């Protein structure tokens, strides 16, 4: 595995901790301006029974994070141990766990206000807008893949399936075979393609998970019959305690025709518009 | 999915239970001779966040089990619900759980005798011998994939990666990419092939797991560093309280040259001798 001095971190300065596969850890001087300060981080590494694909996925994940760059709503890559030893991808520790658990925790913890839910959505849109601008497709957008920091900042995570928009085996039968079906854009399966508009479809599902406070999509419908239903025009109903406007946004994301779905840019504008009104 | 009468089972006769993905369940009349008799079984079905590949694997697993036929040391297929609903693959319920959990729970403070261990290995060899005569390659042999019945009968399970000997794409970079590295034969990755002798290498690691009472293979050695070490002749050490003879058997399974490894038949005959001589 190539040596990338820019991101390399000393193994001796990293102390593995409890489980969060991902484990918590203490990294000394991970923050270069504080050479002697120990920081609590999260480390992703291979499981003892890992496969070859698990290895290339982890490497790919690391590289995608390097390419993407830093952003307020994207879990931060801090460093990596790639030489003489097991691969460790060191990222920022999110003390509140993943979004899905966070939301169910405060179901009617401190309950979520309508505005909170909107802010949450807004923050995620911003991250995907930036992500999309960096020519990256996530492919695994879901509440379970969103982390929430101590200050309740939303952070898109788990880049285990992310790709560069240009690195996709267009039309091959084996493409997009590992994406959770219920968060998947129809074209991703039927035509074996994946564009930024495919990610917005998933964003739609994510919006539904958020406003239902971590609910499970297409409740009662097995993945086996989901695609026949999606093909017939079936869409999830509006979450209670959710605005008609917001649900319309969700539906927009789920337009059968990819190019008829809004862009992340347009989504951010509309959400910001709504957020400003709700907080005024 | 195509209708397959001989194997179909009525959904209204099955009552799903707790988790064991797999769950326990009661199947009324699954035993044709006992039409009103309810039987405790196991059911494998897709998770709510399953991928397309998960579905093809479940289907593949089911078909492999139909083709293999019944055998004493192989988890037996009982039936399946493949129509108008989520796919359920019904298999016999093994009350003692998987072999790995089984051995660990019986470590020195119901301990395992040396004969029990040899007996376990022998049974598994017989199962693999049969499988090979059916032109089947399991590809995922390991203690976590062996189930033990109420009468301590060993049963090879989880045919989620199994293939007909001819259904392997030799030389392709994508072949064998989903096999746990620590139980995988070098030719599997290096040459991108898979034969019964590749399963023998796996059986060897399984032997080590058994004699270490559920221990983890290559302890302290990361997966990304294993193959380099194997090429250099590294091999796990003899498990404590393991005879040099059984250890030599393990070592023979780990020969770098596939044809220098014993065949499952040779393993069965040797284990039969050792087991018999221990008994007397
Ligand atoms: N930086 C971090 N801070 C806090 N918790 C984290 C974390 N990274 C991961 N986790 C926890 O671990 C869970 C799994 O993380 P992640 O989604 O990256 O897993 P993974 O890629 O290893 C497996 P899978 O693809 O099946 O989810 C998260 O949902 C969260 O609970
Ligand atoms: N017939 C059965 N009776 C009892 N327990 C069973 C069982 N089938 C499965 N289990 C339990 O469930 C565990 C996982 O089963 P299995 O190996 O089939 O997993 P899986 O294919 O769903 C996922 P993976 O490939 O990650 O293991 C077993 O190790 C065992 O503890
Ligand atoms: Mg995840
Ligand atoms: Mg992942
Ligand atoms: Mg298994
Ligand atoms: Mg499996």
């Amino acid at each position: 595995l190539p040596e990338d001095p820019k991101w390399e971190f000393p193994r001796d300065k990293l102390t593995l901790g409890k489980p969060l596969q991902v484990v918590m850890a203490e990294a000394v001087g991970i923050d270069k301006d504080k050479p002697k300060e120990a920081v609590t981080v999260a480390v992703k590494m291979l499981k003892d029974d890992a496969t070859e694909k698990d290895l290339s996925d982890l490497v790919s994940e690391m590289e995608m994070m390097k390419m993407i760059g830093k952003h307020k709503n994207i879990i931060t890559l801090l460093g990596a141990c790639t030489q003489d030893g097991p691969l460790y991808v060191i990222v920022e520790y999110a003390s509140k766990g993943n979004l899905r658990e966070y939301l169910r925790a405060r179901r009617p913890e401190e309950q979520m206000t309508f505005k909170d839910l909107v802010s949450c959505t807004y923050q995620l849109a911003r991250g995907m807008e930036y992500l999309a601008s960096q020519k990256c497709i996530h492919r695994d957008l879901a509440a379970r893949n969103v982390l929430v920091t101590e200050n309740n900042v939303m952070k898109i995570a788990d880049f285990g399936l992310a790709r560069d928009i240009n690195n996709i085996d267009y039309y091959k039968k084996t493409t997009n075979g590992r994406l959770p079906v219920k968060w998947m854009a129809p074209e991703a399966l039927f035509d074996r393609v994946y564009t930024h508009q495919s990610d917005v479809w998933s964003f739609g599902v994510l919006m539904w998970e958020i406003f239902t406070l971590g609910g499970s999509p297409y409740p009662g419908i097995p993945v086996e019959e989901l695609f026949k239903l999606l093909k017939e025009g079936h869409r999830m109903d509006k979450p209670a305690n959710c605005t008609n406007e917001l649900y319309m946004m969700m539906r927009d994301c789920w337009h059968a025709v990819p190019s008829q779905r809004p862009t992340f840019k347009q989504l951010v504008e509309d959400l910001d518009r709504i957020l400003t009104l709700t907080t005024n």
